[PDB]
């Protein structure tokens, strides 16, 4: 590793990983599984109805927006996505314990998929949390890979996988 290299990590964050996965998008959109999205993966309603989805944008960043919005309205709602994303893995009395076994880098691959696939989702991947406490990092990620999460979606979970296998930022390199 050159010293460029090596200050790469310090580079990293929660918000540069998540940024990479979900892309930037300044007007409504439909993700990989259909539903309406904007911004930095902020999933906006369920519903096919788009004039749901725009009620549900206006809502959110507190203006008449007809489906635009800035950067900064961008930024702001993903802090308020990550932020919702960890307090919902710290009051959790399931994800709680594994998240605090789990270093730095796999932290954020927990918070990753927590911003991603909702509290309840992820807590619900029994075997995967075993396997991450006990550090057993290839099996957890096979059984990632199993998941309908990665399998109707690969390109938005890939690096997550990769993330919880090795523990570093590799994945997030050489876009
Ligand atoms: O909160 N967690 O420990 C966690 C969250 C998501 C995936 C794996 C682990």
């Amino acid at each position: 590793p050159t010293t460029e290299n090596l200050y790469f990590q310090g580079s990293m964050n929660i918000f540069e990983m998540l940024r990479i996965d979900e892309g930037l998008r300044l007007k409504i959109y439909k993700d990989c599984e259909g539903y309406y999205t904007i911004g930095i993966g902020h999933l906006l309603t369920k519903s096919p109805d788009l004039n749901a989805a725009k009620s549900e944008l206006d809502k959110a960043i507190g203006r008449n927006c007809n489906g635009v919005i800035t950067k900064d309205e961008a930024e702001k709602l993903f802090n308020q996505d990550v932020d919702a994303a960890v307090r919902g893995i710290l009051r959790n009395a399931k994800l709680k314990p594994v998240y605090d076994s789990l270093d730095a880098v796999r932290r954020c691959a927990a918070i990753n998929h927590v911003f991603q696939m909702g509290v309840t989702g992820v807590a619900g991947f029994t075997n995967v949390l075993r396997m991450l406490q006990q550090k057993r990092w290839d099996e957890a990620a096979v059984n990632l890979a199993k998941s309908r999460w990665y399998n109707q979606c690969p390109d938005r979970a890939k690096r997550v996988i990769t993330t919880f296998r090795t523990g570093t930022w590799d994945a997030y390199k050489n876009l």
